[PDB]
């Protein structure tokens, strides 16, 4: 987890809204079990992988709770993409990492 922004309400505006470029945003609680689980190591792996193409950022909707209804998300784990202060692209639920890699390629060209 050493790249990961740790978001929260207050800082979403600035670390994600007013940024410069492309960030996935993942939105989590402790209450969800294995596909949250599943997602965080290759999140890691991602967060390396596409250093200066891109931020990762997690956001606990437990501890942050006014983020999701302004943006809808109905279940978590949901993979929101932002480029320069829009959403561009949604992913909901665990997926792989090379289904993760044809997300983010797709959507940062
Ligand atoms: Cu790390």
């Amino acid at each position: 987890s050493d790249k990961i922004i740790h978001l929260t309400d207050d800082s979403f505006d600035t670390d994600v809204l007013k940024a410069d470029g492309a960030i996935l945003v993942d939105f989590w609680a402790e209450w969800c079990g294995r596909p949250c689980k599943m997602i965080a190591p290759i999140l890691d792996e991602i967060a390396d992988e596409y250093q200066g193409k891109l931020t990762v950022a997690k956001l606990n909707i437990d501890q942050n709770p006014g983020t999701a209804p302004k943006y809808g998300i109905r279940g978590i784990p949901t993979l929101l993409l932002f480029k320069n202060g829009e959403v561009a692209a949604t992913k909901v639920g665990a997926l792989s990492k090379g289904q993760l890699k044809e997300f983010l390629d797709a959507n940062l060209a």
